[PDB]
C-alpha cells in the first residue's frame, strides 16, 4: 500500500534480479523522469520502443495505487530471461535504458539530460620517467567501478582508483621509437557529474573455483561524501560534496538471490526501503549502516547481504536534480496514449483468454 510512505512498489516479475532496484532509483532522479515525460514518442510502436516502455513505468510509479508492471519493457529491450540478467553487470543496464532515451531526445527541448546528469571527464596517462613522452586518453565515464577488496572505505577505494602504478622492471611501458621504457600510469577525475553512480566491485574473479563469486566484505560509505580531494583542479564556488541517494543491496550468493533497493528520494535523510511491491519507511541505519557487510569478527550465519551500487547526488545540484515533478510535467498526449495502452492491453488479455479456454 502506497498509502503508508507516498511510494508504490514493482511486482515481483520473472526473473530481472536488479532490474526494480535500478527502476526505482532512476524514478527518482527526478530531472531524468521529467526529461522523460517530454520524449516524443507518439509515432512509436509499444512492444519495440524502450523510449515509450519507460514513460509507462515512470507514470505508473508517480500515478498506480497498485504496484507497478515490467513486461512491456523488459520485451522492448530484448532481456526476457534469467540469462540476459546474468551476463550484464548492473551499469549495462543502466546505459542500455539511459542511452536508448538520449537517442529519443536529440533534437527536443530535453536533449543533452543524460549527459547533464551522469557524465563526467577523465584523463587516463601514462607517463615515461626517463623520456619526454606521455599517452594522455580523455573519456567521459557515466558510472564508477570501486574496489573494495582491502579498502575499509569509499575514501580508501577513491585513493587506490587515482593511485600511481609504476610499469618497471618486466612491466616497462612500450613507448615506440623511445623502446621500453619505466613509466608511471594514472587515472585522474576532471570533473564529477551531478548523479554520481558508484558501483562497488563484489563480482571478483576467483582462480581457485574458476569463475566470478560475490564477496561479502564489510565495506563502508558515508551519507556525505567530498571528493574535492580526487580532483585535478577544485573549484571554490562548487565543492565536490555528495550527499546519498540510493543504496542498492543484494542478498545471497548468487542471482537468485534477493534485490532490494533504499532510497532518500527527497535527498533529506528519510528513507524507505523498496522490495519489490512493499515500499516501508526504514531507519537510516538500516539504509546505510546495515547495508556495510557483516563484521568478520561474527561467525553467526553467512553475512551475505550487502550494497552493491550507490548513487550519490552533488550538494550544489541536488535542488535541482530533485526538482519536484508535477502532473503538468506529463504531457496529455502521453497521458492519453497510455490511457489508450491501457485499453489495448486490457483486450489482448481477454482474447487470450478466449482462445485458451
Ligand atoms: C569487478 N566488478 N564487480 C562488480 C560488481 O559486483 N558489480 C555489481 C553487479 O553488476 C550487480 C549485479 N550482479 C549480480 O546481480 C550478481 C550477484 C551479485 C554480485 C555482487 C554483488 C551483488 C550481487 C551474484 F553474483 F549473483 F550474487 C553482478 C554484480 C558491478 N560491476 C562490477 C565489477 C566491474 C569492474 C570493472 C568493470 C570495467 N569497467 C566492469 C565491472
Amino acid at each position: 500500500s502506497k498509502k503508508h510512505t507516498g511510494y508504490v512498489g514493482l511486482k515481483n516479475q520473472g526473473a530481472t534480479c536488479y532490474m526494480n532496484s535500478l527502476l526505482q532509483t532512476l524514478f527518482f532522479t527526478n530531472q531524468l523522469r521529467k526529461a522523460v515525460y517530454m520524449m516524443p514518442t507518439e509515432g512509436d510502436d509499444s512492444s519495440k520502443s524502450v523510449p515509450l516502455a519507460l514513460q509507462r513505468v515512470f507514470y505508473e510509479l508517480q500515478h498506480s495505487d497498485k504496484p507497478v508492471g515490467t513486461k512491456k519493457l523488459t520485451k522492448s529491450f530484448g532481456w526476457e530471461t534469467l540469462d540476459s540478467f546474468m551476463q550484464h553487470d548492473v551499469q549495462e543496464l543502466c546505459r542500455v535504458l539511459l542511452d536508448n532515451v538520449e537517442n529519443k531526445m536529440k533534437g527536443t527541448c530535453v536533449e543533452g539530460t543524460i549527459p547533464k546528469l551522469f557524465r563526467g571527464k577523465m584523463v587516463s596517462y601514462i607517463q615515461c620517467k626517463e623520456v619526454d613522452y606521455r599517452s594522455d586518453r580523455r573519456e567521459d565515464y557515466y558510472d564508477i567501478q570501486l574496489s573494495i577488496k582491502g579498502k575499509k572505505n569509499i575514501f580508501e577505494s577513491f585513493v587506490d582508483y587515482v593511485a600511481v602504478e609504476q610499469l618497471d622492471g618486466d612491466n616497462k611501458y612500450d613507448a615506440g621509437e623511445h623502446g621500453l621504457q619505466e613509466a608511471e600510469k594514472g587515472v585522474k577525475f576532471l570533473t564529477l557529474p551531478p548523479v554520481l553512480h558508484l558501483q562497488l566491485m563484489r563480482f571478483m574473479y576467483d582462480p581457485q573455483t574458476d569463475q566470478n563469486i560475490k564477496i561479502n566484505d564489510r565495506f563502508e560509505f558515508p551519507e556525505q561524501l567530498p571528493l574535492d580531494e580526487f580532483l585535478q583542479k577544485t573549484d571554490p564556488k562548487d565543492p565536490a560534496n555528495y550527499i546519498l541517494h540510493a543504496v542498492l543491496v543484494h542478498s545471497g550468493d548468487n542471482h537468485g538471490g534477493h534485490y532490494v533497493v533504499y532510497l532518500n528520494p527527497k535527498g533529506d535523510g528519510k528513507w524507505c526501503k523498496f522490495d519489490d511491491d512493499v515500499v516501508s519507511r526504514c531507519t537510516k541505519e538500516e539504509a546505510i549502516e546495515h547495508n556495510y557487510g557483516g563484521h568478520d569478527d561474527d561467525l553467526s550465519v553467512r553475512h551475505c547481504t550487502n550494497a552493491y551500487m550507490l548513487v550519490y547526488i552533488r550538494e550544489s545540484k541536488l535542488s535541482e536534480v530533485l526538482q519536484a515533478v508535477t502532473d503538468h510535467d506529463i504531457p496529455q498526449q502521453l497521458v492519453e496514449r497510455l490511457q489508450e495502452e491501457k485499453r489495448i492491453e486490457a483486450q489482448k488479455r481477454k482474447e487470450r483468454q478466449e482462445h485458451h479456454h
